[PDB]
C-alpha cells in the first residue's frame, strides 16, 4: 500500500560482551538520502584536460587529467566511520578495547517517496508546487558480485553524513576510462617548452564500457516498496587500537650499565665501549647502541615526494604511514592530509568555500624517520668519519642542491618490520577491496580493513524516468517531467573487539575531553552551538600503548 | 658437487621391442589468468566529480 510506512529507523550502538573480554558492537546508521533525477539519463565519457595548470612549466603534480565514464546512476557508499559510530563510541572503542574487527554489513532501503514540482505563480512570480507522485519507481540495483569499478565514494569525501538528524546526498557514479597521457617533466620557468601535453585516443586492448543495465539486477521500488541485501560476511584481519613505540634502538636487552646513579639527576655509565660484549655488524673492536645488532628493522626510508609515469601521466608513490620526529616532517613520512566537506566534519559556521584540512599524524611512534639526522658511512667504518667518507643530508644529489640521498634512498629491505597504519575517525574508509593483480600489495593507505575475499556491494540507486506525452525515441530534446525522491537507508555493520589488558603500573594515555579553552579536545566542538552548527573532528585512534618486542 | 647419472638414478634398459612410461606428475601450481590490466595508478578508485 502507499499509506504505510515498511521501515523504523534506527540508529543507536549495541555492545553485547559475550565472554572472555569479546565484545560485539553492532552499530547502526540510518540516513535520509535526496536522490535528484540526473543531469542526462546517457552514459557519456567526458575527457578532462587543463591545459591552463599543466601547460605552465613545472606544474606536473597540478595534474587531473583524465577520462571518466559518467554513468547516471547515484552510489549510496556508507564506507566511513562517522555513518556508524558516534564520536563518544570512537572514544569507548579506542580506550576500552585492544583489537577491532569487521563482521558483517547488511543494508535495507524504506519509506521511499517520490514527487515533481509544478510552477505556480500567486503573486506573478514563479513559485514550485510540489506535488506528489504515487505510480514512479527509483531503480535500486546493488553490485554483489563486484562487476563493475570499485569507485569508494569515501575518497571524494562523498559518502553519507555522518551527523543522523541531516538528510544526505547520493553521490553520482562514475569510473575510469583508460586513455594515455603523456606529460614531460619540467623545473619552474625553464627557458624551454612542455613539448608533451598530449592526450591520447582509447586504445583497442583496455577499453571497458560498463552498463549498470547489462550486468545488474535491478529492483523497481515504488512508494510502497522496501529493499534489503542479506548480511555480507566480512573476511578481514584485526588492526590493533593500540599503538607501539619501540624503535629500531629500543629492541632487545639494555646494556648492562657498571655505575648507578647516586643522585635522582645524574646518568649511570655504562661499561666502557672497548670492553663491551654483543654483536655487532660492522668490523670495529667496539659495540654501541648504534651499531648493535638488532633483530629487524622497524622503520624502513621510503623515497618520499617522486613522482613516477606511466602511460597515465605523472602520480605520486604512495608512501606508508609513519611517525613525524621531532624535526617534523609531515611529507617525508607520509602523514595523509584530508579536505573533508560540510556535512563530513566541518564547522558549519564556515562561511567560505574552501574545505577544511587536517594533516593526520599517525601515532606509530617506532617506525618513523627523522630525515635530517640520517647519514650514510663509508664500507669500512671509520669513526669519526671524515668529509669525504660519509653522505650527510647536506650534500647534494646530482647537480641540483634541493635533491639530498633521503629522496632517493628506498631502504625498505626483506627484514623490515612496521605497524599497519590506524582507522582515522570520522572521515576515513572502512573497508577496500583487493586489487585483482597476480601479487597483491601488503597493505592498503586508505583502509585498514581489506576485504580477503570480495567487497561488499555498491548500492546504485537513481530515479526511473518520467516522461512527458511528447516522446521521439529519434532524434530529441529529452523533455522528462521533474522529479526527485527521498528515501531511508538503514545499515548494520556488525563489529567485534577485544577488551583492554592493563598490565603496566603507570595510568596509560587516555583520550578525554578537555574543558572549553585553546585545546584540541574542548568539549565545545563536539556540541552544537546557539543556531545548531556541529564539527566533527578526528579522534585519536590508538591511545595506549603496547610492547612491540 | 660431481653428479653422476648412474650411482643416483634407476636405470631402465630399453631394447627394440621395450616401452617405457612415467607415471602422472601431479602438479600443484597457481593459476595464471588469461586477461590483461590497464589501469595504473592514476586510474584507482572513484575519478573527481
Amino acid at each position: 500500500g502507499v499509506g504505510v510506512s515498511t521501515g523504523s529507523y534506527d540508529n543507536q550502538t549495541h555492545y553485547r560482551f559475550l565472554g572472555d573480554g569479546w565484545v560485539e558492537i553492532t552499530a547502526l546508521a540510518t540516513r535520509l538520502v535526496h536522490l535528484n533525477m540526473p543531469k542526462s539519463e546517457n552514459y557519456c565519457r567526458i575527457r578532462v584536460h587543463n591545459t591552463t595548470d599543466t601547460s605552465v612549466k613545472g606544474n606536473m603534480a597540478k595534474d587531473d587529467a583524465h577520462e571518466q565514464i559518467w554513468t547516471p546512476w547515484s552510489l549510496v557508499d556508507a564506507n566511513a566511520w562517522g555513518v556508524w559510530l558516534q564520536p563518544s563510541d570512537w572514544q569507548y572503542i579506542c580506550n576500552t578495547m585492544s583489537q577491532l574487527n569487521l563482521v558483517s554489513l547488511d543494508q535495507e532501503i524504506f519509506n521511499v517517496v517520490l514527487k515533481t514540482v509544478t510552477e505556480q505563480d500567486l503573486g506573478g512570480q514563479a513559485i514550485k508546487i510540489y506535488n506528489n507522485d504515487l505510480t514512479a519507481c527509483m531503480m535500486v540495483a546493488v553490485d554483489s558480485n563486484n562487476i563493475l569499478p570499485y569507485t569508494p565514494a569515501a575518497n571524494s569525501m562523498e559518502t553519507l553524513g555522518f551527523y543522523p538528524w541531516k538528510p544526505t546526498i547520493a553521490s553520482p557514479y562514475r569510473y575510469y576510462f583508460c586513455v594515455d597521457r603523456d606529460l614531460s617533466v619540467t623545473y619552474e620557468n625553464q627557458e624551454g617548452t612542455v613539448e608533451h601535453n598530449v592526450m591520447g585516443t582509447p586504445k583497442g586492448m583496455n577499453s571497458q564500457f560498463f552498463t549498470i543495465e547489462n550486468t545488474q539486477q535491478i529492483t523497481l521500488l515504488r512508494t510502497g516498496d522496501e529493499f534489503a541485501t542479506g548480511t555480507y560476511y566480512f573476511d578481514t584481519n584485526p588492526v590493533k587500537l593500540t599503538h607501539t613505540w619501540q624503535t629500531n634502538r629500543q629492541l632487545g636487552q639494555p646494556p648492562l650499565l657498571s655505575t648507578f646513579p647516586e643522585a635522582d639527576t645524574d646518568a649511570g655509565t655504562l661499561t666502557a665501549q672497548g670492553s663491551r660484549h654483543g654483536t655487532t655488524q660492522m668490523g670495529v673492536n667496539w659495540v654501541s647502541e648504534a651499531i648493535r645488532t638488532r633483530p629487524a628493522q622497524v622503520g624502513f626510508c621510503q623515497p618520499h615526494n617522486d613522482f613516477e609515469a606511466s602511460r597515465a601521466g605523472p602520480f605520486a608513490a604512495p608512501k606508508v604511514p609513519a611517525d613525524i620526529t621531532q624535526g617534523v616532517d609531515k611529507e617525508a613520512n607520509g602523514s595523509v592530509r584530508y579536505s573533508y566537506g560540510k556535512q563530513h566534519g566541518e564547522n558549519w559556521a564556515s562561511h567560505g568555500p574552501a574545505p577544511e584540512r587536517y594533516t593526520w599524524d599517525e601515532t606509530s611512534f617506532g617506525s618513523g624517520r627523522d630525515t635530517k639526522d640520517g647519514f650514510i658511512q663509508s664500507a669500512p667504518l671509520v669513526v669519526p668519519p671524515p668529509l669525504n667518507g660519509i653522505l650527510t643530508n647536506a650534500n647534494p644529489i646530482g647537480t641540483k642542491n634541493d635533491i639530498h640521498f633521503s629522496n632517493v634512498f628506498n631502504s625498505y629491505g626483506p627484514l623490515t618490520a612496521f605497524s599497519h597504519p590506524s582507522p582515522v575517525y570520522p572521515q576515513g574508509q572502512i573497508w577496500d577491496k583487493e586489487l585483482d593483480l597476480e601479487h597483491k600489495p601488503r597493505l592498503h593507505i586508505t583502509a585498514p580493513f581489506v576485504c580477503k575475499n570480495n567487497a561488499p556491494g555498491q548500492m546504485l540507486v537513481r530515479l526511473g524516468p518520467n516522461l512527458t506525452d511528447q516522446y521521439d525515441p529519434n532524434g530529441a530534446t529529452l523533455s522528462r517531467i521533474v522529479t526527485y525522491g527521498t528515501f531511508f537507508w538503514k545499515g548494520k555493520l556488525t563489529m567485534r573487539a577485544k577488551l583492554r589488558a592493563n598490565t603496566t603500573w603507570n595510568p596509560v594515555y587516555q583520550v578525554s575531553a578537555e574543558d572549553n579553552g585553546n585545546s584540541y579536545m574542548s568539549v565545545t566542538k563536539w556540541l552544537p552551538t546557539a543556531t545548531g552548527n556541529m564539527q566533527s573532528v578526528p579522534l585519536i585512534t590508538r591511545p595506549v600503548a603496547r610492547n612491540t618486542y
